[PDB]
């Protein structure tokens, strides 16, 4: 199963607006508004595993040394597989099992919360 968001985070001072954006250079950053390399693929692989792709990069989105968010071509469950979890806020955490932390843009920056995109598109 497959839905198409854009995963919305601000800092600890509240006052940023980042829509997470893999670029097609596999930087991983924030931008203000949703844009096209903002819109990800979010796929249940099982239970509560997701695996993330920018839909217009077409990379994965995966965690490397320290917790830095890239995107690569290749997907490897071991970096790019996260467990989703639901948190108070409404927003989630994506966990990383291998690295033992949580996908972050900085923790800072780590709460996301999925966002319908403000116009319709198919897989």
């Amino acid at each position: 199963p497959i839905r198409l968001r854009h995963l919305y985070t601000s800092g600890p001072h509240g006052l940023s607006s980042c829509f997470l954006r893999i670029r097609a250079d596999g930087v991983v950053d924030c931008a203000r508004g949703q844009s096209a390399h903002s819109l990800l693929e979010i796929k249940a692989v099982a239970l509560r595993t997701v695996a993330i792709k920018g839909v217009h990069s077409v990379r994965y989105l995966c965690m490397g040394a320290d917790g830095k968010m890239q995107g690569l071509l290749q997907y490897s469950e071991e970096d790019c597989a996260f467990e989703e979890e639901i948190r108070p806020d409404g927003y989630n955490v994506y966990r990383s099992e291998k690295h033992r932390l949580p996908v972050s843009l900085s923790l800072p920056l780590s709460h996301f919360l999925p966002m319908l995109p403000m116009v319709p598109e198919e897989p």
